[PDB]
């Protein structure tokens, strides 16, 4: 039977949001940076499942809107550059800040430690520890190390998403 789900994709700028959307939509990786925009809604169909994906700007100027775009969705995907050690603390802070918002209560969160292909990229345990993901207790939370460039764990990411297609 047909399913329709909505996902919101947030995380700091340069974490890989737009790249990830394109890998999910087409299977193709882009090395180039598409310019950053406040929002972009795309519909991606995977067989019987239609995914309405909100790709949300991660620059400081867009972050106050993250909550509004996350409201009512099937799952929040939180993109992290697992290779950019300097930005992990800010990435962490924005995640926990976002999940303080009561209208987001209970919505499943998938944290993606992107750029696994790069030297020094954090794995699941390392990202879970550095981002204090164990502290997130009101909802289902999952973390995967992925590479949009080499495809590692794109399959399981999509599987996780479909399992939350409602
Ligand atoms: N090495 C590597 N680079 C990636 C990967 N995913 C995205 N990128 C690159 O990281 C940069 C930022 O990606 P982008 O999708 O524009 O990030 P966004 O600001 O979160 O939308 C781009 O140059 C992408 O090519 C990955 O898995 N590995
Ligand atoms: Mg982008």
């Amino acid at each position: 039977s047909k399913e329709e789900m909505e996902l919101t994709l947030v995380g700091l700028q340069y974490s890989g949001k737009t790249t990830f959307v394109n890998v999910i939509a087409s299977g193709q990786f882009n090395e180039d940076m598409i310019p950053t925009v406040g929002f972009n809604m795309r519909k991606i169909t995977k067989g019987n499942v239609t995914i309405k994906l909100w790709d949300i700007g991660g620059q400081p100027r867009f972050r106050s809107m993250w909550e509004r775009y996350c409201r009512g969705v099937s799952a929040i995907v939180y993109m992290v550059d697992a290779a950019d050690q300097e930005k992990i603390e800010a990435s962490k802070n924005e995640l926990h800040n976002l999940l303080d918002k009561p209208q987001l209560q209970g919505i499943p969160v998938l944290v993606l430690g992107n750029k696994r292909d790069l030297p020094g990229a954090l794995d699941e345990k390392e990202l879970i520890e550095k981002m204090n993901l164990s502290a997130i207790q009101d909802r289902e939370i999952c973390c995967y190390s992925i590479s949009c460039k080499e495809k590692d764990n794109i399959d399981i990411t999509l599987q996780w998403l479909i399992q939350h297609s409602k």
